[PDB]
C-alpha cells in the first residue's frame, strides 16, 4: 500500500511536533484503506495525550473519527491532486463520528508541513 510509506513518515514526525499538534487537536482518528473495496490497512492516529501515535489497527478506544478512502486517493489527498472536501462531496471521501474534527486535523497538519 503507497498510504504505509505516509503513515510512517507522521508517526516519526510526532517524536518531534507531537505536544503542539495533542494540545491544537485532542482527538483520535482511525482510518479504513481499501484495496478495490477491501480494506487493506487500518491505522490509528491519536492526538489526545503526549505527543500523539501512530499505530496500526483500529482505535485502543473510540475513534472520535473514522475516515474510509482508497489508497490511492489517499495519496491524492496528501500528493494536493485532490481536495479531501471536494473527495468527500463526491461521495469517494467517507467520514463518520465527528466530521468537523478532520477539517480540523487537515489545518494543522498542513501548517507544520510548511516546515
Amino acid at each position: 500500500l503507497q498510504s504505509t510509506f505516509v503513515f510512517e513518515e507522521i508517526g516519526r514526525r510526532l517524536k518531534d511536533i507531537g505536544p503542539e499538534v495533542v494540545k491544537k487537536v485532542n482527538a483520535v482518528f482511525e482510518w479504513h484503506i481499501t484495496k478495490g473495496g477491501n480494506i487493506g490497512a487500518k491505522w490509528t492516529i491519536d492526538l489526545k495525550s503526549g505527543s500523539g501515535k501512530v499505530y496500526q489497527g483500529p482505535a485502543k478506544g473510540a475513534a472520535d473519527t473514522t475516515i474510509i478512502l482508497s489508497d490511492e486517493d489517499f495519496m491524492e489527498v496528501v500528493l494536493g491532486k485532490l481536495d479531501p472536501q471536494k473527495a468527500f462531496f463526491s461521495g469517494r471521501l467517507k467520514c463518520r463520528g465527528n466530521i468537523m474534527l478532520s477539517q480540523k486535523l487537515q489545518m494543522i497538519l498542513k501548517d507544520y508541513a510548511k516546515l
